[PDB]
């Protein structure tokens, strides 16, 4: 298991990490307690989830780069521009969570609910957010890839708050318009605010610390790796509702948060004049009671086995697209992750 | 008056940066109603203010780069780069409202208390944020100073939301501690929140696009700078209360607001046990018989006297620094800017 082992490599780097991000404390101690609570975003809100899309860099990394390269300084970046991956998420999950007023996160607290802490997490996502450029700076400054990377991360942050005002305009809280959850609006907002800095951003980093910055090849990646991304999208949607929490570790709540899931896509596209009204009566609300009766709308329409069939056939074209683009690359990059995410 | 006449080529321009800003949208209609929200928020947020941030790097442009070498090309790069802090400066009003729960901007009413927009707005600062780089890949990609600007932009961002971080735990909104409101404290909420992205980059930016990249030529002027935008802040908090509203154009908040002003900081070295008693129970409040008794407390420690002779000193510093550390830039650069502060 590359990920399962690397990932004790990964995790424990964080701690310097943290420590290169709270030293400039040192020539400036005028500023001390700021460097303080920026330790105490970082600690809180970059550690607790499952580390997958930083892993990614690091497994592409070491596939992508001759082992008579692979010195304790190139790796040394690797773990780092791994975890700005992560940074640019915990920037993202912090306000997001914001955003829809959630109550928890990774199980936990979000930050933002926290006594003491409110809406001052604008600014500390903000913070996570300046984190990545100052550890590119620290680590990548005199390579030849570092404005590469430093545009790949502000193009994938652009993307994703794109994504995330589409989803805005698509879900309105305290809204519930079922008309504009089409499929068209459903892939546009997976690709934009979920698909391109989860499976693209991972390996084109990890591309261009190999000196891939050929713009052909990031476009044959990109063109493999938002296939993936909607498909991972897809399948987590349909898991929220009929996966099995023992399984999973989470409770899902995409119905009572009136998201547009790919599930109420397909449900809408399959109802009838009186399902839908039920479906409209039923969605985006708290009450087990209403949350049961969407999931017994969806199983009616078959829509499991509609996930079934689809994630076949997903399949069969990702490997396609694999066999097509994935050259020069060496198919194990690809392979790698779809093996991970088709479960 | 290089500003009140310059003023008007530079916000003409700003039809030109929305247009680019929105044409993406041209081989993407998928995301057309996102780049609408973008349009919305730019013309919304990105106009009304003054311009001085961005109006400096196009003047001190002019200044640092010769006739000769000021062609069209140059001089559309120039109101770019100069309409990139005017970005800048949103992105940190628009979350800055959000967390201290300001009622109005600019007179009108905050972005983030509109109708339909409310917590939207922090996905709506992140746009703006990002537009800022992508407006310096479409006029700078090429430059030899397009890293050195993207740099600026970044650290300016990370010191502000450092000096952000500083006066969050400074003055906790609902927790008036006069305690924490010393002058060290002040000042470095003052450097890093206010002066290093006011003064100091829109200055340095100009440097850049004018060759002018040597490590202490920008030390020299962040020298002058910092210490400018300490006195113009300094400068701003007498007059938020001291001030002549029919000639500063704004009704004085910061005492209602409990922010750590120079006022406040000042009464508080002055202020016996029984004067900082008064302070400490009029401080932070709305109620206009409490405001008048701290204001009373202020004009009877003569603060306006005490900043009166404060604003000769400064001045007089601020020479002597330009007659030092200005060269070997143009003395206007800074003169020009130390006019224009210092009323
Ligand atoms: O980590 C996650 O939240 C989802 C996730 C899983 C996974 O669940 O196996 N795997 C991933 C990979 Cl290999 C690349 C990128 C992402 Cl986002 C994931
Ligand atoms: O989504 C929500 O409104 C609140 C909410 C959160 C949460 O915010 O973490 N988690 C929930 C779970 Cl696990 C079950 C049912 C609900 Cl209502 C929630
Ligand atoms: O525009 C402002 O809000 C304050 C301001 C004034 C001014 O008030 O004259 N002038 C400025 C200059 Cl020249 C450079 C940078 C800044 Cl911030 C300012
Ligand atoms: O600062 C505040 O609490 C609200 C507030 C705002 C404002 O938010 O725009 N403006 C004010 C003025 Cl002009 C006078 C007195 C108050 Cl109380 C306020």
């Amino acid at each position: 298991d590359v990920y399962a082992q690397e990932k004790q490599d990964f995790v424990q780097h964080f701690s310097q990490i943290v420590r290169v991000l709270t030293e400039d404390e040192m020539g400036h101690p005028e500023i001390g307690d700021a460097i303080a609570r920026l330790k105490e975003v970082l600690e809180y809100n970059a550690i607790g989830g499952k580390y997958n899309r930083g892993l990614t860099v690091v497994v592409a990394f070491r596939e992508l780069v001759e082992p008579r390269k692979q010195d304790a300084d190139s790796l040394q970046r690797a773990w780092t521009v791994g975890w700005c991956v992560e940074l640019l998420q915990a920037f993202f999950l912090v306000a997001d969570d914001i955003m829809d007023s959630s109550l928890t996160r990774r199980g936990q607290i979000c930050w933002y609910q926290k006594p003491g802490v409110g809406l001052d997490a604008i600014n500390d996502a903000n913070l996570l957010e300046a984190c990545i450029y100052r550890l590119l700076k620290l680590y990548c400054r005199e390579q030849p890839y570092y404005l590469n990377l430093i545009e790949l991360f502000l193009q994938s942050s652009y993307q994703t708050e794109i994504g995330q005002t589409l989803d805005l305009l698509t879900a309105p809280q305290g809204n519930v318009d079922l008309v504009r959850f089409t499929e068209k609006r459903y892939k546009s907002i997976v690709k934009y605010k979920t698909a391109f800095y989860s499976f693209y951003l991972p390996i084109a980093a990890a591309m261009y610390m190999a000196g891939i910055d050929g713009e052909k090849e990031h476009a044959n990646a990109k063109k493999i790796l938002l296939e993936m991304g909607e498909f991972f999208q897809i399948q987590d949607d349909y898991l929220d509702l009929f996966g099995d929490p023992s399984v999973t570790g989470k409770i899902g709540t995409d119905i009572q948060d009136n998201k547009c899931s790919w599930l109420v896509v397909q449900c809408l596209q399959r109802a009838t004049p009186e399902q839908y009204q039920i479906l409209k009566e039923n969605y985006g609300q708290k009450e087990a009671e209403k949350v049961a009766r969407v999931k017994a709308l969806y199983e009616e329409l078959d829509l499991p086995a509609v996930f079934l069939q689809y994630e076949e056939d997903s399949y069969s074209h990702i490997m396609a697209l694999i066999e097509q683009y994935a050259a020069p690359l060496p198919p194990a990059v690809f392979l790698g992750l779809a093996r991970k995410i088709y479960k």
